[PDB]
């Protein structure tokens, strides 16, 4: 497909998914800074799955490139925050991201491929 607007309905049908995983319940609304007292002493830029949708549906990203960057950031900051590798919430983060990277991998292509198409002449 050689459509330039396709990856936003096809990153929407990707969070649904994502939201159906039991694995991003620690990842669907902001770290709870109550819980984790010291998580800004670590974390400079908190990001969860809800903020991407509504940055999504606001019309504030440009490309999936975009969109894929804050998912990305959402698994660095439950790397960098675990205290273990063999943490619960860290060990959802692994699966999640699996999940994430096997469905975006066309999303991202399918889009460039799309681009090259609109500047070939
Ligand atoms: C109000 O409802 C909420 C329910 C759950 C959450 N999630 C959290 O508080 N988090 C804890 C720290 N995080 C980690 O990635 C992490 C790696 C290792 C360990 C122990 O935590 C992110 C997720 C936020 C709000």
């Amino acid at each position: 497909s050689y459509d330039i607007q396709a990856w936003k309905k096809q990153c929407e049908e990707l969070l649904n998914l994502i939201f159906q995983c039991e694995d991003s319940e620690p990842f669907r609304q902001p770290v709870d800074l109550l819980e984790y007292p010291d998580y800004r002493d670590i974390i400079d830029t908190p990001m969860d799955f809800a903020t991407v949708r509504e940055t999504l549906e606001a019309g504030n990203y440009e490309s999936p490139m975009e969109l894929c960057k804050d998912v990305r950031l959402i698994f660095s900051n439950s790397k960098a925050y675990t205290p273990s590798k063999r943490s619960r919430i860290y060990s959802m983060s692994l699966r999640l991201s699996a999940f994430f990277e096997e469905h975006i991998s066309s999303v991202l292509s399918d889009y460039k491929s799309a681009l090259r198409f609109h500047k070939r002449n």
